[PDB]
């Protein structure tokens, strides 16, 4: 159960106030609702029902070869106005949006800025350096206190690997943050939503009216509202930190959420939208850099697994009994171990216990094997703390923090486990991990984030999505063999 | 019409000789195709319509637990008769091939090596210096005659960029080879099997019965079969080149075909599929540092022209007459040049003709729009070279040897056209590229190879893929911009 994890984001029903919000209806472009403060932004008051003219939007005729066309987003500069306009659409509505426009920027300007970067990372020394690059750009562009890079690791927590600025906030450069700092449902919405801006962590919200879109019948969906009031735990995370503005961005890498640009000033602070799309842009950028480091890391070791694979599907069907492709030589059982880069494994077929390499005694895995038995397994269960949820396991974390285990043959209570060592590390937090505070019915953010250093214990090297793969085909491939073994 | 093109290159009916093939019903494993040369290569005679067994075939368990899992291709190393086996599905079948193993190598070997390429591409100074090493690490493993890269152009036309090799073979590096070499099929085959090897040119056809498939009820489809015998008037260029041997990877960047690694032998030369297998991975390896740059640089352009596209649109809408964001100053009128890089551009609105910077004469133009008319245009027209299909244009070349046209409003009759100037360049082609011959009913290759230079004239530089897209755009937009107008 993740409370933090439940609140409707994209649902708020209000904005920030440094603009305004406008949903038209595609066909006719009628007014369906409007933030409280529209008519303050635009100087023309437009009642609900209402039908947009040129008159009231001067940029009309334009949103309207928008909208049949296949761009995603609407851009229009409002220079009367000195307002920057904004649109996407959604579902039939068209949700617009207006704010101030830049002051003494330029197209060409951001353009020479980006294009220099995009020659720097088309050579890239390497990937330290492409990082550092990419914050030192963002944080020349947007002017914040602080702009750093934050990497996702497996389990969503996150390491600080790159870092610029001003001094006027502290330097997070190497330390690591708990998954829940950003729970799951703000990360998915920054899979699909690249950019975010707070520039006043004090905003009073502004309201978004009617609360029910006639033509929905529903709340209005603001998952691509770009002036969306945010969640306030949020910004009760922001006060703590002493951070009185933010702007993210997300680093997509082969459709997935790879990290995040984060940055932040001591005092309000605001973006244009030609700096903030500039700012999506290095990320893009970066991210094509990241991508080619990422797959042929994978894939190598991809290709490696696979080898190894190869020879134990091989071994398997060879023999009279499928156990010997793993267990009847030198090689067939240092395969089975390099399978998934373990240091040990158990092979349990109903009372015969074979232990190979590292690993905890029988009486450990016996004792394993029931607590395993008591679960819902798809394929596999694989963790690198296994006395995390297995307290007992504590006594043999020295040889199996971590474990991939699985049930495989044709027999109801064989599993074949594997074993990975305790690695002990000192961590670098940023604050303590575990201090969320529950008051008034809801989870609280931590007060501090000094460094908070521990000898993380009980935790082996993490399994790779490799890794994993190679233990879903293995199984797979065990009782396909066999059962093409039966048909005899 | 191209009758290069039409022959089905995917449905020979017969395979080289280096190797045996099997046709399996899925269900059943039974036996629906061979090629005649079978026994030789597996020693056992498998009827038609007999079942697989495990001792016809030792590899069997595992072929199947392999054809109900995820894996697109088999791999199993027979030992005993030093074989190599692969397959692949399609459809309802199995396609199994086998060959001579490869001698004295390792897996861990081709891992190291492709490693290193991946290394020096993670950090790769540049593009040349990829794709050299890239052809040297081919030409290590591959023991060719020759490795070169050949990059394709917007014409399918290519040029070799990278070279490597013996000596024994001559060089074509720098030198450009026109697109009827590789006809359209089969660089849409090559897009999706990435792999081909023709150890022998003079190998006699070995061919498969039956010739129906009783399972399909037609002929055998072979697009994803390594043995298929290749086309003969590919093996006529063979000849004509005194390649004896070939074998060429595909080069894919962002699912679109960029390029090959090509390579050649003076006499006849094998290549083990695990050494196949490790080409493809570099050319994988290549195309993710490509990418990075290609898509750098076309995202860059896609933001240029977007920004004069905002521009045009916005005085476009502004203005009582939309023509005037295009005509109606000095900004508008230079935006409308760039909006795809021409020097010059007419506007033709009926009878009113309206020529932007450097065009061709009225009388040109109206001639032009002629010509145009006699033509069916989904979106718009494009060409380098327009003297190439309207031969009046030659007069006209130092201005107007490219050209975008559409047709634009909602009056019939009026036009935009961009133009772009002749720029006369060498180029050095590997032979005479449109040498060749008619003959027995078929066109035949070109004899000769030798440098083949030419003053290439009436022809512009080419028109990017992003300046295609903002006159696509740009037409879109006027209409829409008009429509909206007129409700009023
Ligand atoms: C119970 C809920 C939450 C706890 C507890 C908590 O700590 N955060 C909780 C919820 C949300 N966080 C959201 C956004 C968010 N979080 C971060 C986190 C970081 N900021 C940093 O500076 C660093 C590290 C140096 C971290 C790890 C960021 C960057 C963001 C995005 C917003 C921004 O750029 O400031 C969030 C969603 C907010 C919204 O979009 O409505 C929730 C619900
Ligand atoms: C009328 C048909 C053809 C003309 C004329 C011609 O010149 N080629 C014709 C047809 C086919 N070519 C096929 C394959 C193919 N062509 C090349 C071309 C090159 N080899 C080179 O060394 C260089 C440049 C240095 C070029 C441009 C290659 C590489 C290939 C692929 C085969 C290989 O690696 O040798 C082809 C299809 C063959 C098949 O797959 O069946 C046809 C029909
Ligand atoms: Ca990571
Ligand atoms: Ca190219």
């Amino acid at each position: 159960l993740d409370s933090c994890g439940a609140e409707p984001i994209h649902i708020p029903g209000a904005i920030q106030e440094h603009g305004a919000l406008l949903v038209l209806s595609a066909r006719e472009f009628s007014v369906v609702q409007a933030s409280d403060n529209l008519a303050n932004y635009i100087g023309v008051d437009l009642p609900i029902g209402a039908v947009a003219t040129e008159a009231n939007l001067p940029f009309i005729s334009v949103l309207s070869a928008w909208y049949s066309g296949a761009a995603s987003n609407f851009r229009y500069a409002w220079a009367e106005k000195k307002l920057d306009v904004s649109a996407h659409r959604s579902g039939t509505l068209v949700i617009l949006e207006v704010e101030k426009a830049g002051v003494g920027e330029s197209a060409e300007k951001l353009m020479g800025e980006l294009t220099s970067l995009a020659k720097y990372l088309n050579s890239a020394p390497s990937l330290e350096d492409a990082l550092f690059r990419t914050a030192q750009l963002v944080s020349s562009i947007s002017g914040h206190d602080r702009t750093l890079i934050y990497d996702f690791g497996l389990d969503w927590s996150g390491h600080v690997v790159a870092e610029a600025g001003s001094g006027a906030l502290p330097s997070y450069l190497g330390l690591r943050f708990p998954a829940g700092d950003i729970p799951p449902q703000a990360r998915q919405l920054y899979t699909i939503n690249r950019l975010r801006m707070i520039p006043d962590v004090d905003y009073k919200p502004v309201p978004i009216r009617p609360e029910v879109n006639a033509e929905t019948g529903a709340v209005l969906d603001m998952s691509f509202s770009q002036l969306r009031s945010v969640s306030p735990v949020h910004l009760e995370y922001m006060r703590n930190m002493g951070t009185a503005a933010s702007m993210s961005v997300s680093i997509v890498v082969n459709g997935a959420l790879w990290g995040l640009i984060a940055c932040h000033h001591a005092t309000p602070h605001s973006v244009s939208l030609a700096v903030r799309e500039a700012c999506d842009f290095a990320a893009q950028l970066l991210s094509m850099r990241i991508a080619m480091e990422q797959s042929s890391q994978d894939a190598s070791r991809r290709v490696e697994l696979g080898h190894i694979q190869a020879r134990l599907l091989k071994g398997m069907a060879a023999a009279a009994a499928w156990v010997d492709g793993l267990l009847g030589g030198e090689g067939e059982r240092e395969d089975l171990l390099k399978q998934v880069g373990a240091d040990g494994a158990a092979l349990v077929l109903g009372d015969d216990y074979e232990l190979v390499g590292n690993t905890p005694s029988r009486e450990q895995v016996e004792e394993l094997i029931l607590w395993l038995g008591e679960r819902e397994i798809a394929d596999v269960f694989a963790t690198d703390n296994l006395a995390g949820n297995y307290p007992t396991a504590a006594a043999y974390a020295s040889v199996a923090s971590g474990i991939i285990a699985m049930r495989v043959s044709e027999l109801h209570g064989s599993w074949l486990i594997w074993f990975r060592p305790e690695v002990i590390k000192t961590v670098r937090w940023g604050g303590d991990p575990h201090k969320t505070v529950q008051e008034s019915g809801r989870i609280h953010p931590r007060k501090s984030f000094e460094i908070w250093k521990e000898q993380l214990r009980n935790t082996s090297f993490p399994w790779s999505e490799p890794e994993l793969a190679a233990a879903r085909e293995l199984r797979g491939a065990i009782i396909g063999i066999v059962l093409r073994k039966t048909e005899e």
